[PDB]
């Protein structure tokens, strides 16, 4: 999107280690469908923690050197970076409600 990173093997240092704030990264993949049923939702996110987070796509296909990095099993997998360090980690889709919660309760 607009206000989502759409991230890459080769950007990732500099999006998301070195980033001064926190960082929402979604890995995802084309034929997952679950993956595809939480896009449009990180995309209302994004726009409601304007100035709070970062949402950030790596599609671990196109990408496939990032994700053993962070022991990724299976997706989606949404991990929340804290000035370049994990400080939450998601498995699997959620709803928005329930996105919210998890991301009130670690932002802070």
């Amino acid at each position: 999107s607009d206000k989502i990173i759409h991230l890459t093997d080769d950007s990732f240092d500099t999006d998301v280690l070195k980033a001064d704030g926190a960082i929402l990264v979604d890995f995802w993949a084309e034929w997952c469908g679950p993956c595809k049923m939480i896009a449009p939702i990180l995309e209302e996110i994004a726009d409601e923690y304007q100035g709070k987070l970062t949402v950030a796509k790596l599609n671990i296909d196109q990408n496939p050197g990032t994700a053993p990095k962070y022991g990724i099993r299976g997706i989606p997998t949404l991990l929340l970076f804290k000035n370049g360090e994990v400080a939450a980690t998601k498995v699997g889709a959620l709803s928005k409600g329930q996105l919210k919660e998890f991301l009130d309760a670690n932002l802070a």
